[PDB]
DNA sequence: CGGCGTACG
DNA sequence: CGTA
DNA sequence: GCCG
């Protein structure tokens, strides 16, 4: 089992959910109280259970699986040996986690700023409401659509939307590309954004192009709240006599760099951090959603596919439904 | 021990 | 600070 | 928290 998430396939579904999970729950929490090292390494340990072949049933099968060590192993020996782990049930009915857990979903919060709140004495979401003097007008929008936003958006909504965005980038801009990135592309059938990224074939007619999307998404009625080449935005998705609210994310690239904007879109978040912490750590490589820099020769590899990028970083080629670290 | 994605809004 |  |  190789140690970084991209070298190793990950499939969506897999054969240590429960698992998993609980893992999970801890990166959660760290990541909380801010303590990224141990996020990542509870983050990684729960992505190398999904990448492996059968259930974990024994203690001993983690042996030699990197990223288990003695507080990860730990866990997994109380939930196969009690059907739950007694750290991870004290931290999910702690007010700490729910209310943090509960403050970050909203657009516009991160860590920071619910930590805040939370040692300033809120504890839900009314309690926000009820301060509005305290929210920007990006979390004033996250909070009047938290409910819609809970709520998971199905592919077949994503379909009919990709159309409304590729109506409008036709008018923007005739000849331009839509992609449907993020989790869809990676196969979830139900998700909770959507992310398409938008090119024309010839380089350089897509510069000033996402403000005229934007512009045509506006007039057509279709934007909640928006606020460049990358818009973060709130959509009105039209549903059985109604609508609801849906988070969009619509980004922008010159075709000379879409591969790499295309791998970097698609993730998951944890395999787009294995990746460029694989390519600079191991490879020497400088990677990001623009290109791959060589810092010694002070190039930049013209990728032509995501193909292209893994065999420059000798990486066996992943499609996106094995990207679900 | 140091390191832990790398950007853009 | 937020977003991915 | 774990790797190297
Ligand atoms: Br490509
Ligand atoms: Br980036
Ligand atoms: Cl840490
Ligand atoms: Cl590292
Ligand atoms: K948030």
């Amino acid at each position: 089992m190789p140690a970084y998430a991209c070298q190793r396939p990950t499939p969506l579904t897999h054969h240590n959910t429960g698992l998993s999970e609980a893992l999970e729950i801890l990166a959660e929490a760290a990541g909380f109280e801010g303590s990224e090292g141990r996020l990542l390494t509870f983050c990684r340990a729960a992505s190398v259970l999904k990448a492996l072949p059968s259930p974990v049933t024994t203690l001993s099968q983690l042996q030699g699986l990197p990223h288990f060590g003695e507080h990860s192993s730990r866990v997994v020996q109380e939930l196969l040996e009690h059907g739950v782990c007694e750290e991870v049930e004290r931290v999910r009915r702690s007010e700490r986690y729910q209310t943090m857990k509960l403050f970050t979903q909203i657009f516009g919060v991160g860590v920071k700023t619910a930590d805040r709140w939370y040692r300033e004495g809120l504890r839900t979401l009314d309690d926000l409401r009820e301060q509005p003097q305290k929210l920007t007008q990006q979390q004033k929008a996250g909070l009047q659509h938290h409910q819609d936003l809970s709520t998971p958006v199905l592919r077949s909504d994503v379909d009919a939307l990709q159309q409304v965005v590729e109506e409008a980038v036709g008018q923007a801009l005739p000849g331009a590309t839509v992609t449907l990135t993020g989790g869809f592309r990676r196969g979830k059938l139900q998700g909770h954004d959507v992310d398409f990224l938008i090119t024309h074939p010839k380089e350089g007619q897509e510069a000033g192009l996402l403000p005229r999307v934007m512009c045509r998404l506006q007039d057509q009625g279709l934007i909640l709240y928006h606020q460049f080449e990358r818009s973060f935005c709130i959509f009105r998705l039209p549903q059985p006599g109604s609508w609801k609210a849906v988070r969009v994310d619509l980004v922008v690239a010159p075709v000379s760099q879409f591969p790499f904007a295309l791998l970097g879109w698609t993730g998951s978040k944890l395999f787009q951090r294995e990746l460029r912490r694989f390519s600079r750590k191991e490879k020497g490589l400088w990677l990001n959603s623009h290109g791959l820099f060589d810092p010694e020769q002070k190039t930049f590899f013209q990728a032509a596919s995501e193909e292209d990028i893994f065999r420059h970083l000798g990486l066996e080629y992943l499609p996106p439904e094995q990207r679900n670290a």
